[PDB]
């Protein structure tokens, strides 16, 4: 299987290969990275937001693999446009984090993959 506390540890590392098995577990159990089980729970914050936090030299090699696994899972509510849900951080998104972290490389990467700019 493949689970949140493993995944959130992988998205902070410089090697994405530890994601192997995630697409198989998601697509065999009919689940997606936008589902509540794969979020920080207090805010509805996702693995992609946790990947856009802590960028090494302005980039993170795990972001494209996460977006590939999400597209390969067939998720209707695409991970790139997932937002926080609590009263304080409602509507916060990975694109807002990429902009505040000052990574034009990450903003380009998110917008190329269908990040809603509105």
């Amino acid at each position: 299987r493949f689970d949140r506390d493993r995944l959130f540890s992988v998205v902070s590392r410089g090697v994405p290969e530890e994601l192997t098995g995630l697409l198989e577990y998601l697509r065999w159990n009919s689940k997606y990275l936008t589902d509540s089980a794969y979020t920080e729970g207090s805010t509805g914050k996702t693995c992609l937001m946790k990947a856009v936090l802590n960028l090494q030299d302005g980039v993170n090699a795990c972001i494209m693999p996460l977006l590939q696994i999400d597209k390969d899972s067939g998720n209707p509510k695409l991970l790139v446009n997932a937002q926080c849900t609590d009263e304080f951080y409602q509507g916060h998104s990975a694109l807002h984090i990429a902009i505040e972290k000052r990574s034009l490389q990450c903003v380009k990467l998110l917008v190329e993959n269908g990040a809603d700019v509105h």
